[PDB]
Order: structure tokens, then sequence, then C-alpha cells
């Protein structure tokens, strides 16, 4: 039969459920899509991968950068097959190298969800796009370009583009209202400091993110791979999140998520600290302080959340003991402090 979805929702579904596009992104992360096919991805395989990354972290923390690290890394590479051709497999020793493999394990986890969704099939009663959309359990409502909502989020996106991210501009192609099943029932409405904040992710992750929500990293993952602990990270500057779309000149279409974030009492921090969650003791979120952020003067309100609009003003924060974050980032440690609201289809103009 024919599809009953809006044509804009149809395009969105085709975009995020493109398994072959997921194949391409993984091959660009030096992952072996043939020896270990994304159709044969198991939660247990990804689980063992996280555990291998933890053993690597143990070696780095212990200074054991010889045999032990070599064998630890080889265990990760055996559980998570890589395709380096004739290159020798590289040792994982810095935090950034650790984070890179966490991102890969995250994308594999969200591809596992997406492949399971697309593979669940009916026959000739519903259009395939309609069944994928139903299986999402997340309503996606196309908003009108001339509508008022398009106007406010466009200014949010353009006016919070950071000036140090000058290699690209962004054009808003389409706007969707998001209502994931159950998120509104779980949301901590009692908490104050509710803001509409950004979250960017690779194109492979959206099916998993929309269907399961933004989630807390598993216990077996190495804690040092998360600069402010195992939580859910947002920015008030659109481009800082948009960097995490990992769009390229050739794949210059990505998605940006806007979410209501029940920040409550922020535990404000200057530098990173993977153990930041233990330092909350009563407070509800971590705020990493940046030298630049939208000013309280331009803040507005949308559906009960503070939209930190306006051009970014100089904040005045400076870390004397070390690196100073260029822009804010907020971290909550429970998904019930997050309600997804808007999905932006964004063209990156490099
Ligand atoms: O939000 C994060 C996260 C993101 C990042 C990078 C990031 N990604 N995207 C952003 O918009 C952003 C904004 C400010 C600062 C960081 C970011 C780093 C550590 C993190 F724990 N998550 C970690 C991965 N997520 C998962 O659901 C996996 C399944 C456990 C989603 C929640």
């Amino acid at each position: 039969p024919e599809s009953q979805l809006d044509l804009r929702v149809q395009e969105l579904i085709k975009l995020i459920c493109n398994v072959q596009a997921m194949e391409e992104m993984m091959m660009e992360m030096k992952y072996n899509t043939k020896k270990a096919p994304l159709g044969k991805l198991t939660v247990a395989q990804i689980k063992a991968g996280y555990q291998s990354l933890k053993k690597i972290e143990d070696c780095i923390r212990a200074g054991q950068h010889g045999r032990a690290l070599m064998e630890a890394c080889n265990e990760f590479y055996t559980r998570i097959p890589h395709d380096f051709g004739l290159r020798t497999p590289p040792l994982i020793r810095t935090q950034k190298e650790l984070s890179e493999k966490i991102q890969l394990l995250e994308a594999l986890g969200d591809i596992e969800i997406a492949i399971k969704l697309v593979k669940s099939e009916r026959q000739g009663l519903e259009h395939p796009l309609d069944q994928h959309y139903r299986n999402l359990h997340c309503a996606l409502r196309p908003l009108d370009h001339e509508s008022y909502e398009f106007k406010v989020i466009s200014q949010y996106l353009q006016s919070t583009h950071a000036p140090t991210h000058s290699d690209y501009t962004m054009t808003l192609l389409d706007l969707f209202e998001v209502e994931k099943d159950g998120e509104k029932e779980a949301f901590r409405e009692d908490l104050h400091n509710r803001m509409l904040l950004w979250h960017g992710s690779r194109m492979s992750n959206w099916v998993g993110i929309l269907s399961h929500g933004l989630r807390i990293a598993p216990p077996e993952a190495p804690i040092t791979g998360y600069m402010f602990g195992k939580g859910i990270y947002f920015a008030d500057m659109s481009s800082k999140s948009a960097n995490y779309c990992f769009a390229s000149r050739l794949k210059n279409t990505g998605l940006l998520l806007l979410s209501e974030v029940a920040l409550g009492q922020c535990n404000e921090l200057l530098e990173a600290n993977p153990k930041a969650e233990g330092l909350l003791q009563g407070k509800h979120s971590t705020k990493g302080l940046g030298k630049m952020a939208p000013s309280s003067a331009h803040f507005v309100t949308l559906n009960g959340s503070t939209v930190p609009l306006g051009p970014a003003s100089d904040t005045g924060i400076l870390n004397p003991d070390g690196y100073t974050l260029n822009y804010n980032e907020y971290i909550v440690y429970n998904p019930n402090q997050v309600r997804m609201r808007y999905l932006l289809k964004v063209q990156f103009n490099f």
C-alpha cells in the first residue's frame, strides 16, 4: 500500500534508517563491516568491547604502556574487528584515543538498535516507512517554515553559532517536533533551571537516540572516557553540539536535537573531571564553564524552558591552573532530566 506519513517525515525516516550509510560511517572509523557485519552485531559483543576498553584504561593509569597495553589493545581489536589493511594496529594511550573508541562503540550500539528495527518486517499492510516510524515509538511532527517555532529556533541556531567554529555555517532545512513515548511522564518538572539545550550526534545514532532516548553510558565503560562522568551532555552554543554531528564536505546534512533539560542546581566546574558525579552531593547537574556564552539579557521562554537565545557575550571565566573551556557544557546524570523536543535537519555549508 501507500505511505500515510507526511512527505517530510518520509524523508527523515529514509535518512536515518539508511543501513548502507551506517556501513559507510563505520568503515570511515576503520571498522570491519565484512568480518563483523552490522547485521551480526550483538549487545554482548559491544559489552565485551567496553570491558576491553576498561582493561586498556587500567594499563594507562598504571603506566603499563608496554606488553600489558599491547595485549589489552589486541583484545579490544579482536572483540571489535578493525580493518587497518596492512597498517599495524595502533596502541590506545591518550584520553582522546580512548574517547574515539567509545564513540565507535556508541555508534555500533545505535546501529544494532536500528538494524533490529529495520529487520523487523511485516508485509503488504503498512508502508515500510510507516512501520519504521511506528517502531520508533517517537512522534515526529513537521513544523511550518513560516510558523513561529521555525523562527525562534532559527535564531537560536544562527545566533549561538560560536565564532571559533568558522569553517562552516548552518542552514535549517526542516524542523520537527519530537515527543518520545514516556519521556514527558518521567520528566522532572519539579526541578528548576529548565533550559532548551543542544545535542549533536553522528547520523548513525538517531534511530537509537529517538527510539531509546539519550542514555547513560554502561557500567563497564572506562570512566576516564567521559570528561565529566557518565551522563548526558548538552551545550548552549549550537555549533559546539553541531561539531558532534561529524558532518563532512560530502555528507553535509546532519541532525541537531533540542531538548528540555531539568538542570536544577548546577555544580559549576572549570576543568574536566571524570569523577564529577560524585562531587554533586545534592546538586542535580554539572555545568562546565566557558569563556563565552549567551547572556541572561536575551534569554527567552518556550513551552516552559529557557531558550538561551541572543549573541554570545563574554562571560569572564578564566582557569588559572590550566585549560579554560571555550564554551559551556551541561551534564545531567538521569534521563528523567531530559525531554526531547525538536529535531533539526541542518545543512552544513563548508
Ligand atoms: O551525552 C553523551 C555524551 C556526549 C559527549 C559528546 C557530546 N556530544 N554531543 C553534544 O552535543 C555535546 C555537547 C557538549 C559536550 C559534549 C557533547 C561526551 C560524553 C557523553 F557522555 N552521551 C554518551 C553516549 N550516549 C548514549 O546513550 C550511550 C548509550 C550510552 C548518549 C549520552
